[PDB]
């Protein structure tokens, strides 16, 4: 069973509480984040925190080295301009992987890879096509690839009672940051969602 998990992007909104989650859970959880003051001092505290940023190789390196499994929760929080941070991190993360012996990581794009591609709102496009990127390396990786595709996340309780669906269709568009983070942590413990795109989704 994964014991020891990376994750990317602990300390953006899913990130932190995905993190809290997986402390509480019983994980040894490592985090790479580009500045500390952006966790938290209450609650839940993560094993092992690297200071770096996942477009340094070796950053992500350090960070990968001898875990279990990997969680993906990296973003551009409001910027919405062209980029390629996700999927150069990706790339990053699948190398380190592939060098540690890793084999299982579960990302988080979005639903937009799901729905009808010429339904993205304009403004989204740009970030969009870095996690079709992202989306790309990590199905071409070779290794066990989860694809979490959220709707709207938004900030209502944690009820680890969504549905998880595999084609973009469900009760909702919408899904908490908690209930997308415990969904990650599932999808440390079955198989069942590894090669595929996953979509859950709450009705509050
Ligand atoms: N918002 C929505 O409704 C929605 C819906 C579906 C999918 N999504 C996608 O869901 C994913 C998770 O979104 P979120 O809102 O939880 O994310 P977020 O709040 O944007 O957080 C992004 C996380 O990535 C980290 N990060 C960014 N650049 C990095 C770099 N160079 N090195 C290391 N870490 C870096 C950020 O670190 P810092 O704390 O250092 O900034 C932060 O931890 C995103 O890809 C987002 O596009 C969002
Ligand atoms: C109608 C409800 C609603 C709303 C008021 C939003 O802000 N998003 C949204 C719905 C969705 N946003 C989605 C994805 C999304 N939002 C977002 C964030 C921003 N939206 C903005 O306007 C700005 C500005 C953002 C950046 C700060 C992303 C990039 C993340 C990033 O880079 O910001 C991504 C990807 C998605 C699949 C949705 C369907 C769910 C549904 O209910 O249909």
């Amino acid at each position: 069973a994964v014991k020891k998990i990376a994750i990317f992007g602990a300390t953006g909104q899913t990130g932190l509480t995905t993190l809290a989650q997986a402390v509480q859970a019983g994980y040894e959880v490592t985090v790479l984040v580009r500045d500390s003051s952006r966790l938290p001092s209450e609650g839940p505290r993560p094993a092992h925190v690297v200071v770096g940023d996942v477009l340094q190789a070796a950053d992500v390196d350090k960070t990968v080295a001898g875990q279990d499994a990997v969680i993906v929760l990296l973003g551009t929080r409001n910027d919405l301009s062209p980029t390629t941070v996700m999927s150069e991190g990706a790339r990053n993360i699948v190398a380190a992987m592939k060098a540690h012996g890793v084999d299982k990581v579960v990302a988080c794009t979005s639903a937009f890879l799901l729905w009808d591609p010429t339904k993205v709102p304009p403004r989204l496009q740009a970030v969009t096509d870095d996690h079709i990127r992202m989306h790309k390396v990590l199905r071409e990786s070779g290794l066990k690839y989860v694809a979490v595709m959220p709707p709207h996340i938004g900030d209502q309780p944690l009820t680890g009672a969504y549905t998880v669906t595999l084609d973009g269709r469900g009760p909702s568009r919408v899904i908490s940051k908690h209930d997308l983070g415990h969904f990650m942590l599932r999808c440390l413990t079955t198989d069942e969602y590894d090669g595929h795109s996953t979509y859950p989704s709450h009705q509050y």
